[PDB]
C-alpha cells in the first residue's frame, strides 16, 4: 500500500495535469462500471501514450484487439484523420454494444467499427476482403494468443506500422518459463517471436501507476 | 528486495530478447565505469525505446541534452542516416571525452558532436549558427533545468517533432508542490509547460526495472 499509494498520487498528477479525461472518456468507463464490464481499460496516460504513438507515425488505418468498453479505442480514434478507420475486434456481444455507444458519444461512429466474435475468426474474414494494411495493431484481449495476433498484424500491416501489446509483465509471471498460466506462455511467445522475427524490432517496459505494476511492448515492422 | 530483484529479472529477459547490448554498447559501459562515471545511464530497454521513437519519427537529427558517456547517445545516433546530426551537451570535460571515444567506437563519429560546458550557455551559441530543426530532443541532464530546456526544444524544433524527458517521477518527490528539492521543482515546471503550451501535447509513464522505480515523459510539438 505505500507503493500503491506513490503509484496513485504520481499517477493522479500526471493525469490531471497532461492526459485529461473529458466527458467521451469518463461517459465511456461510467457506461462501462455500469454494465458490469470489469474495470481492465488503459490508464489515462496509457491512452495519451496509444494516441500520441499513433500521431508520431502519422497512423491513418487503426487494428484493435479487444475492445471492452471502447475506452482505449477513443484514444486511438482520436489520433486519425476524418477520412481514417479503425476496426475493432471484440468477443462479448454486450462488450461491443456498449463500446459502439461509447465511441458514437464520442464522434468516432463513422470512421471506427466494433466487429463482434473471436479475433482469430474475425482476423481471417478481414484478411478475406483485401484491406489497405493498418498503421498501428493494439494487441489487447486474451494474452493466451497473443503469437497468433502478432502473426495476423504482419499479414495487415507494412514497413513502418506499429504493433503495442499490453499486459506484458502479469505480475512478474512474464519471467516464469515453466508457466501454467496460458497467459504467460501467450505473452512469452509473443515477445520472442517479435525477437526472432527479421522483420520485427521491438522492446517491453515494466510500469506501475492506478493499474499496479504491469508493463506493455511496442514493435516496428521493418523493411 | 524481492521486488528489484524480480524488476532486474523481468528486465533481463526483456533486454536479452528485445534490446541486446552490442559489444560498441557494453564497451560504452565498461569505459564509463572504467573513468569512473557514475552508472546513471539509460537502461538498455529505455534505450531501444529512444531508437524506435526515432526510427518511427524518421529523425535525421536529434538534438540531447546531458551525454554522460554517449550510451543514450549510440542507441539515437544508430536511428540516423549518412547525412544525420546528433549535437548532444555536456556540462563535464571529462564526460564527454570518455562519450566521444565511446560513439567514434560505435561509428558515430562522423554524425555526432558533443559541445562542452552548461547547456544554457551552449544552446544560445547552437541557435546562433542558424540550426536546421532537430526531430528529436532528448532531455537527460540537470532537472532542475527542465523547463528551459523545453522553451530551447521548442526554438530548435518543427512541428511533429518529439521531446523525451527523463526521470520525472523524483522517488515520487514530483507530487510535492511545495518541495525544497531543485530536481523536483524543474520537472514540475516542465511538466506545467508541456500542459500548457498550446504547442506541446504529452503524456509521463512510471516505470520500474534494473534502474529501480522512476519514468519519462514524451511530448509532441503541434502546429
Ligand atoms: N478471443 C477474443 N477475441 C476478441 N476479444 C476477446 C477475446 N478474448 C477476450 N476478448 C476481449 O478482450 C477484452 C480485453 S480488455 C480490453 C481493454 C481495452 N483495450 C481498453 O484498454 O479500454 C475484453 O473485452 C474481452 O471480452
Ligand atoms: N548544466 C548542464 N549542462 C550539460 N550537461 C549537464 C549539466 N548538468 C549536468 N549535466 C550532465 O548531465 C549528465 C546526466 S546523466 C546522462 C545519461 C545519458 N543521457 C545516458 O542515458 O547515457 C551528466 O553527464 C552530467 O555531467
Ligand atoms: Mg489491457
Ligand atoms: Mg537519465
Amino acid at each position: 500500500s505505500e507503493s500503491q499509494q506513490l503509484w496513485d498520487d504520481v499517477d493522479d498528477y500526471f493525469t490531471t495535469l497532461l492526459a485529461p479525461e473529458d466527458e467521451a472518456l469518463t461517459a465511456a468507463l461510467r457506461d462501462s462500471d455500469a454494465a458490469g464490464l470489469p474495470h481492465i481499460n488503459v490508464a489515462p496516460n496509457q491512452g495519451k501514450l496509444l494516441q500520441l504513438l499513433a500521431e508520431i507515425q502519422g497512423a491513418r488505418r487503426i487494428l484493435e484487439i479487444g475492445t471492452l468498453g471502447g475506452y482505449s479505442t477513443i484514444w486511438l480514434g482520436r489520433a486519425l484523420p476524418r477520412d481514417g478507420r479503425l476496426i475493432s475486434f471484440e468477443y462479448d456481444a454486450k462488450h461491443a454494444e456498449v463500446a459502439r455507444r461509447n465511441l458514437a458519444r464520442a464522434g468516432l461512429d463513422g470512421i471506427s467499427e466494433v466487429r463482434v466474435g473471436p479475433a482469430l475468426e474475425s482476423l481471417p474474414k478481414l484478411a478475406d476482403e483485401r484491406p489497405e494494411p493498418f498503421d498501428l495493431v493494439f494487441i489487447d484481449a486474451d494474452k493466451v494468443n497473443n503469437p497468433h495476433y502478432v502473426e495476423w498484424a504482419l499479414k495487415l500491416t507494412r514497413p513502418g506500422s506499429l504493433i503495442v501489446v499490453d499486459n506484458v509483465v502479469r505480475g512478474g509471471g512474464v519471467t516464469d518459463a515453466g508457466s501454467t498460466d496460458p497467459s504467460v506462455r501467450g505473452t512469452r511467445s509473443a515477445l520472442e517471436l517479435i525477437a526472432e522475427h527479421p522483420k520485427l524490432s521491438g522492446t517491453a517496459v515494466q510500469t506501475v501507476g492506478s493499474k499496479g505494476y504491469d508493463g506493455f511492448a511496442l514493435a516496428r515492422v521493418l523493411p
